[PDB]
């Protein structure tokens, strides 16, 4: 349901060709990882599927509507992305997470807080979901701000999800804890995950591999790591040790 064919790719006239001739098909309720080098055009491939930008050559699809011709809100509304850094409003928790459905109740924040592994701690300060983040207030970690950040999104509920290394800098337990309920997250929606730490995509349905603009590898952790001169098992092969 969101189909790349024959895409090519500059960011502008004298760029270098970012994406070279992707053919891509990932279907609704997919859970998909993307890994590879620095550089390799992981991100790019995601900035395809919200309109940021158009291709010279080839279509970008979501469930047969060119996103050349689809409207321009209509977009907007499909793809939810959750980056590396989220920016966090100098106000309360509460009208942070609110921003992806104003007029929320506590309850439904709270149920996405948990969803979202940031409820234990936010339940334990001092004024709870009315706290106030942002470049004013009582600060917060990397890893507990990157929490709300993915409340808010899992509140937004869109057809599709973009993890851009939004748990890279998480601990272990903490990205288990919002992977395990992207089981359930994912359920009638595409995840799709870009990742450095390669485990973080152990469980997706698929994972791809990118180098230098294409997609040259591909299947489950299992398939990939068969193939012993594959960039996955040499990635893998890294940092196991
Ligand atoms: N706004 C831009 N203008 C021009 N070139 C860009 C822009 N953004 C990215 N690029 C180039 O596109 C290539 C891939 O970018 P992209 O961010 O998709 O890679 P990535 O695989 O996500 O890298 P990383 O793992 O380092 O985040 C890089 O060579 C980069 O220089």
């Amino acid at each position: 349901d969101i189909t790349f064919r024959n895409i090519r790719f500059r960011y502008k006239p004298d760029s270098p060709v970012i994406l070279d001739n992707i053919n891509l098909s990932i279907k609704q309720g997919e859970v998909i990882g993307i890994v590879g080098r620095s550089g390799s055009g992981k991100s790019t491939l995601t900035k395809l599927i919200q309109r940021f930008y158009i291709p010279e050559n080839g279509q970008v699809l979501i469930d047969g509507h060119d996103l050349a011709l689809a409207d321009p809100n209509w977009l907007r509304r499909q793809v939810g992305v959750v980056l590396q850094d989220n920016v966090l409003l100098n106000r309360s928790i509460i009208d942070n997470i609110s921003l992806a459905n104003p007029g929320m109740s506590v309850e439904k924040v709270i149920y996405a807080a948990k969803l979202a592994g940031a409820h234990d701690f936010i339940s334990e300060l001092r004024e709870g979901y009315n706290t106030i983040v942002g470049e004013q207030g009582a600060g917060l970690s990397g890893g507990q701000r990157q929490r709300i950040a993915i409340a808010r999104a899992l509140v937004n509920n869109p057809k599709i999800l973009i993890f851009d290394e939004a748990t890279s800098a998480l601990d272990y337990e903490s990205e288990h804890v919002i992977m395990r309920n992207m089981h359930k997250i994912c359920k009638g929606r595409t995840v799709i995950i870009i990742a450095a730490r390669l485990s973080t995509v152990k469980n997706a349905d698929r994972i791809i591999v990118m180098e230098k603009g294409k997609i040259v590898e591909q299947g489950k952790h299992k398939e990939l790591l068969s193939e012993p001169e594959s960039l996955y098992s040499y990635l893998y092969q890294l940092q196991s040790d």
